[PDB]
């Protein structure tokens, strides 16, 4: 029948690291600048080195956008796909 659903949009991502969009470190801010992502328009979390799931030992999040094969994700919120 219906398949299981979690994120309203996109797949569940497994991200090595997540950061508050309003407290990014200087390295992450620079990388986003390099990608021409406008930081002031971001909400929630930024994920770095993210891959979509179809098991994750790091952070499982739902994101609005993924860039450069998951180097950076934006609009990410924590999600719990377990019990
Ligand atoms: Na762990």
């Amino acid at each position: 029948g219906t398949p299981p659903k979690s994120c309203s949009s996109g797949p569940v991502y497994c991200c090595n690291k997540t950061e508050d969009s309003k407290h990014l470190d200087k390295g992450t801010t620079a990388l986003l600048g390099l990608l021409n992502i406008k930081i002031g328009d971001l909400k929630d979390l930024v994920g770095l080195n993210c891959s979509p799931l179809s098991s994750c030992s790091a952070q499982t999040v739902c994101c609005t956008n993924t860039y450069q094969h998951g180097l950076v994700n934006v609009g990410c919120t924590p999600i719990n796909i377990g019990l």
